[PDB]
């Protein structure tokens, strides 16, 4: 789906060198975000935690408002991270 482009860009980068961009509205906030990559990224918001320039990216707060545009941000995931993973 999604036609026509119209939307703000942003990028994800895992603790394993893996970015994958996004299409959120500029309007959508940061946890919002966290729950749409929720999905592909496959971790909770309440686990999932966006930083940028070593700031956690407040969840009331916007993407947009941050300019992270076409920008890498890195997420975190609570816990310890399994090494196999299934």
């Amino acid at each position: 789906g999604s036609s026509g482009s119209s939307g703000l860009e942003v990028l994800v980068k895992t603790l394993d060198s893996q970015t994958r961009t996004f299409i959120v509205g500029a309007q959508m906030n940061v946890k919002e975000f966290k729950e749409h990559i929720a999905a592909s990224v496959s971790i909770p918001s309440e686990k999932q935690r966006l930083i940028y320039q070593g700031r956690v990216l407040q969840d009331d707060k916007k993407l947009q408002e941050y300019n992270v545009g076409g920008k890498v941000i890195h997420l975190v995931e609570r816990a310890p991270s399994g090494p196999s993973s299934g």
